[PDB]
């Protein structure tokens, strides 16, 4: 119906939106905030401390991001899969990440991992981004030794 | 058009696997390496190793449910999300789960985590099944001490 249309309209650009997140590198980082809506959160969902590192609201987005252009200032998003779902102000999508990790005393080190994202929509601005991947592989980058499960 | 007919079929159908995948539980874990193909594939993609666990083929898959069934007795999957895509044979999976642990000369503990998994199909049965988890969650649940990112 006229439902349909709404969210075809809803799921064609919605993509746009998380392609371009994808794709967002050097200074642009800077501005990424901006596709989020006012309320929006983006956020770490998979960390040591077990809860998740979320940022609420388009300005303390903006202003992580300049912490995230110091600690990682290279990063790139490579092997980007984006998987459209039955609702279509929902996205996920597969992919690698790398780059220098900078954090203040510890040494610089090469940070690669495996993530998967999840985007949800409210008006065409994303509401809710969500980032899952292996703090072991962190750890790591960073000279922190990592426990063995002898299973 | 009759691909349409095939991808749609295809979808309707894999999707009753993936949620017969989800609801399995207990002595009935023994038979749900039958849902993939021969060749099939499933494990854990999240390690503390980096390298993900895989196991390959239906006999081990099969094999892998008893030690399976042994080390988790009880457990159950909860909050079920099930995301269809524009690949009628691809799937995730949002979720968690949570049960005994009984690990070989770790005491028994208490393991609850949050699960994203990936269903590819292949003639409607599973080609390759994934799970993703924050291994830091287990190694809690074993009494195993999780280092700390200090950001």
């Amino acid at each position: 119906t006229s439902e349909n249309r709404a969210q075809v309209a809803a799921r064609q650009h919605n993509r746009k939106i998380v392609e371009q997140y994808m794709h967002t590198r050097g200074e642009a980082r800077l501005k990424r905030h901006l596709l989020f809506t006012e309320d929006g959160v983006g956020g770490l969902w998979t960390t040591d401390s077990g809860q998740p590192i979320a940022i609420r609201g388009r300005e303390k987005l903006g202003e992580h991001a300049v912490w995230s252009l110091q600690c990682f200032p290279d990063w790139v998003w490579t092997d980007i899969q984006i998987f459209e779902t039955q609702d279509p102000n929902w996205f996920w999508v597969e992919c690698r990440g790398e780059g220098a990790i900078v954090f203040p005393g510890y040494p610089r080190g090469q940070y690669r991992n495996h993530f998967l994202h999840s985007f949800r929509f409210e008006n065409g601005l994303i509401k809710e981004q969500r980032e899952f991947m292996n703090p072991c592989e962190q750890f790591r980058s960073l000279g922190i030794e990592v426990p063995e499960v002898r299973r």
